[PDB]
């Protein structure tokens, strides 16, 4: 019955391999943090400068 | 002592199952890249058009 | 030849441990969804309010 336990572990390993394979695919569809950071910084900067110009225009009208 | 090595692998498999389970939970809390892409594109478009209107308003004042 | 199969599983477990270790590193470089959500909400709000002020300024010029 060590055969019995080795079967058991054979099948657990098989399932783990499939689980890991699918997680790997899930991961590659997730966004990089550096990509979030860079895009948001760019947008934040453009929005900030727009706020200032709008502010200046309010003082002229 | 093949029993000894089969114990060893039993416990490594147990730990792997728990590791994989927790990574699965971590993954489901991460942002999809398509979601980052779509939101940023929308914001980028709105900001671009705002820049143009602000530009036009500067030429009128 | 149960030794033979136990070798086989020993090496599959070894490879899985390395695979899981590297995925764990990949995961920690991905963006949290709540972080995407919060940053985009903030930017969306600022853009919305800019659109309104720009709209109001167009009616004054």
């Amino acid at each position: 019955q060590l055969e019995d336990k080795v079967e058991e572990l054979l099948s657990k390993v098989y399932h783990l391999e499939n689980e890991v394979a699918r997680l790997k695919k899930l991961i590659e569809n997730k966004a990089d943090m550096k990509q979030l950071e860079d895009k948001v910084e760019e947008l934040l900067s453009k929005v900030y400068h727009l706020e200032n110009e709008v502010a200046r225009l309010k003082k002229l009208v």
